[PDB]
């Protein structure tokens, strides 16, 4: 059972290129009933996340485009994190996929403070494969 | 509802802060229906982790590592300044589901900050 936040996910790359968001398309890529879909865009509506433009179809709303793009980030900011603290890349997309929904955006956040603790400059994130090699 | 490790750890704890783990124990902590923890217990019991309940060398083991993996996600939250209301949250639902060689760097990066407190509240000041 996809979570709102599943939704907001999939219909922002359904817009992001394949023009708007069809209630069809949804209930393909997230895989659940075509009628799962309104049910949930009925909510996902009342919630501001999204409007329906008559004749067009669903689009994303300043705020559903911020969520979305924020859940985007989570990902590949998790994914640069544990590859930045170096973890078999083949792991990476495992764990990440496994935690991604688990943290506070706190946690996110921090998490964002640190991958930029190093980023900043390949030396610092070497100390921290000097520690590795033991 | 709980999983094996979950209750390995709970056991394990358990008999940690107490050295012994009951039924009740386990249940009040999950916040289960005993029946389930005795279900559990049965399955445990029969695959060897444990035997008050006691665990075996095997559940010993897989208790001690569950906790380690824990109490280190934690030290991980609070070290990059995590909300102290948070961390365990978080860590509860994201220490399942690492890969074990994520917790050896977590490891080594919660070592990287722990041997120069120039480094700790160096980041502090990034956040």
């Amino acid at each position: 059972t996809p979570s709102m936040e599943d939704y907001i996910e999939q219909i922002y790359m359904l817009i992001e290129e394949k023009g708007y968001a069809r209630v069809s398309d949804i209930a393909e890529a997230l895989a659940v009933h075509p009628s799962s879909v309104t049910k949930m865009v009925q909510k996902l509506d009342k919630d501001e996340y999204l409007i329906y433009e008559k004749y067009r179809g669903l689009v994303l709303t300043s705020k559903g485009k911020k969520i979305g793009k924020r859940l985007v980030y989570r990902h590949e900011l998790l994914e640069q994190f544990l590859r930045i603290i170096g973890v078999d890349e083949e792991k990476i997309y495992n764990d990440v996929e496994g935690i991604e929904h688990h943290l506070s955006w706190n946690s996110i956040d921090r998490i964002g403070d640190l991958v930029q603790y190093f980023e900043e400059d390949d030396a610092r994130k070497k100390d921290l494969k000097s520690i590795q090699k033991k």
